[PDB]
C-alpha cells in the first residue's frame, strides 16, 4: 500500500547508487539531487514522504537548506546528514515538521533504518 517516495540532497552518486536501488527495493522512489537547493525546485511541484538533505554547500552549510523547505513546505520531513554549523536552523526544521539530523554517516544501512522506522511511526 501507499507509493513511498524518499527523496536524497547530497553529493549524489555514490549516495544516490545505494540509496536509489537498495531503497528501490523497499518498495519507495529514491532520488537524489546536488546538495539541496535543487530539491527545492522539484518540491515546489511535488512533496516525497521522506526528504533527505545534505549540509555542505549553500550559506548555513545545510540547515538553511531546511529554511527553504519549510518556507514553501512547512511539513515535508527533512533528514540532514550532519548538525555541525549554525544548529539555530535547525530549529526552524523541527518546527515546520522536519525528520531529525543524522551524523555523516547514512548509507542504506543507515539511512534506510532511520526512514522506515520513521515512516512507521507516521502512518497513514
Ligand atoms: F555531505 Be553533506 F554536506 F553532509
Amino acid at each position: 500500500m501507499q507509493r513511498g517516495i524518499v527523496w536524497v540532497v547530497d553529493d549524489d552518486s555514490s549516495i544516490r547508487w545505494v540509496l536509489e536501488r537498495a531503497l528501490a527495493g523497499a518498495g519507495l522512489t529514491c532520488t537524489t539531487f546536488e546538495n539541496g537547493n535543487e530539491v527545492l525546485a522539484a518540491l515546489a511541484s511535488k512533496t516525497p514522504d521522506v526528504l533527505l538533505s545534505d549540509i555542505r554547500m549553500p550559506g548555513m552549510d545545510g540547515l538553511a537548506l531546511l529554511k527553504q523547505i519549510k518556507q514553501r513546505h512547512p511539513m515535508l520531513p527533512v533528514i540532514i546528514m550532519t548538525a555541525h554549523s549554525d544548529l539555530d536552523a535547525a530549529v526552524s526544521a523541527y518546527q515546520q515538521g522536519a525528520f531529525d539530523y543524522l551524523p555523516k554517516p547514512f548509507d542504506i544501512d543507515e539511512a534506510v533504518a532511520l526512514v522506515e522506522r520513521a515512516i512507521s511511526h507516521y502512518q497513514e
